[PDB]
């Protein structure tokens, strides 16, 4: 498990703020997106094994990574649709092209099924892991965080994020089986070390989280952006984790009914890429190589 990040920070100002992201390489762009409370670091050792099979971006979403800070910083920032209206704004700058991989995670795949069905002339494929595929009610969501996650969508969230950082300090690592060098850890906690605001975006994620029906406009876009997954013929890669996480259960059932599906199955809670990166990167490889063959 490398520790250094896979590309130094590129940055674009985007509507009022800088962002950050990786790109290396050339050819047909391979986009990596993190979710929530991570960055591009996530993906430091898988895209390595994407060398040479294309142009690999990863951008670190507002808020978070080497990306700016909103301000002011507030309970009604970094919505999706917030969230949604930077990224967008971004990807549509860096020049992506029409032959897209996006390789997707956790809010990342929130973000890339909605883009990808808003723009499906570009997308050529989708690998995704531990996604935000169909709305949930709490059985599908692991019991062990049942009460953290009601907590964080209660007016207890703030003290919980913005001065105990819990999301960082406890759901990451309680939701990878291995432990994490103090190395790795401390690029997760780099963008958060600072109490209050900066830890927003940590807190304002798992309230967008379509749980119960709410909230409403997230519930909508995810029973649109489903239709779409279930019916097209683009095609798809499933990496399954085990025990995993948010995909289990009768979550897990629907994703193996999508059609032109390739799955894999590797070991992991919900942040799969620190437990599996070899296994998740050779089969994105098999996967592109595929679409390019
Ligand atoms: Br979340």
């Amino acid at each position: 498990f490398g520790v250094e990040p896979y590309g130094q920070p590129k940055y674009l100002e985007i509507a009022g703020k800088r962002m950050a992201y990786i790109d290396e390489g050339k050819g047909d762009a391979i986009v990596f997106q993190h979710g929530n409370p991570t960055s591009s670091y996530l993906w430091r050792n898988i895209m390595p094994h994407l060398e040479g099979l294309g142009r690999l971006v990863a951008c670190d979403l507002i808020g978070m990574g080497a990306s700016d800070k909103l301000s002011p910083s507030g309970p009604d920032r970094y919505s999706y649709g917030e969230q949604r209206d930077f990224l967008f704004a971004l990807w549509d700058a860096l020049d992506l092209g029409d032959h897209v991989v996006l390789v997707l995670h956790d809010w990342g795949s929130a973000l890339g099924f909605d883009w990808a069905n808003q723009h499906r002339d570009r997308v050529q494929g989708i690998a995704f892991m531990e996604a935000i595929v169909t709305p949930m009610t709490w059985a599908d969501w692991p019991p062990a965080v049942r009460g953290v996650f009601q907590g964080f969508r209660s007016p207890q969230g703030e003290p919980m994020a913005l001065e105990h950082n819990i999301f960082v300090e406890r759901v990451l690592p309680g939701a990878i089986l291995r432990q994490l060098s103090d190395e790795e850890m401390n690029h997760y906690r780099r963008p958060f070390v600072n109490g209050g605001e900066d830890r927003r975006p940590t807190l304002s994620w798992p309230r967008n989280l379509p749980i119960d029906g709410e909230p409403a406009e997230v519930v909508a876009l995810v029973n649109e952006y489903r239709s779409w997954l279930e019916e097209t013929d683009m095609p798809k890669l499933f990496i399954n984790a085990e025990p995993g996480a948010i995909i289990t259960g009768r979550i897990r059932d629907y994703v193996r009914s999508w059609p032109n599906q390739t799955e894999i199955t590797v070991p992991g809670v919900h942040f799969v890429q620190e437990d599996s990166p070899e296994e998740i990167g050779a089969a994105i490889a098999q996967f592109v190589r595929r679409l390019r063959s």
